[PDB]
């Protein structure tokens, strides 16, 4: 489900260590990055939010999961519960937060988000994660409606998805994106 036009926006939009730990992500599953290349985008985005909301707060205020090989994933994880004896969650993760001490799980859709929020908590079956979604479209939200980070850099990221969803459009690649929403 989808182009090569597809493949060729994803290359010239995504930082190439962005791009390479997709390519990983998705032939651990079997999956082909220049065939799936809806998934590819989805999990390009997944991953930039997760970077950038890293770098939003004070220094090394958040301790990054997501785009880590499993061993070295599990490895932040179990040092984190042994360091706070924060519940030791099911699921990896994408976030710490050093500060409010707590997980982060994040969420990027296509769809409404109030939708992607409950399917989060159910698979995640969070128990103390905190979980917080963003949409294409301006929508956000977060668990206890807490936002953790501070409007600008909210905004910056939003507005980061925004811009994404436009040049899309303009390429004619943002229907079938929408569209392909699993
Ligand atoms: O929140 C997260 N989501 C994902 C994730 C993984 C996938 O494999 C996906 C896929 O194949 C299609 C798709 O539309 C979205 C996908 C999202 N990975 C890590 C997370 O923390
Ligand atoms: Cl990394
Ligand atoms: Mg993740
Ligand atoms: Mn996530």
């Amino acid at each position: 489900s989808g182009s090569g036009s597809m493949e060729d926006f994803v290359r010239q939009c995504f930082n190439p260590m962005i791009v390479e730990l997709a390519e990983k992500a998705m032939k651990e599953y079997g999956e082909d990055p220049k065939i799936e290349t809806n998934k590819f985008a989805a999990i390009c985005t997944h991953l930039e939010v997760c970077f950038m909301y890293s770098d939003g707060g004070s220094k090394h205020r958040f301790e990054i999961i997501e785009g880590r090989d499993r061993i070295m994933a599990w490895t932040v994880v179990n040092s984190i519960c042994n360091t706070t004896g924060v519940e030791k969650p099911k699921f990896l993760p994408d976030l710490y937060d050093y500060k409010e001490n707590r997980f982060i799980e994040i969420g990027v859709t296509r769809r409404e988000v109030h939708i992607y929020y409950l399917e989060k908590a159910n698979k995640i079956k969070s128990e103390k994660t905190h979980i917080h979604i963003f949409s294409f479209t301006g929508e956000e939200m977060a668990t206890k409606a807490d936002y953790t980070l501070d409007e600008e850099s909210r905004a910056r990221i939003k507005t980061r998805l925004f811009t994404i969803r436009q040049e899309m459009a303009s390429r004619s690649l943002w229907d079938s994106f929408r569209q392909s929403e699993r």
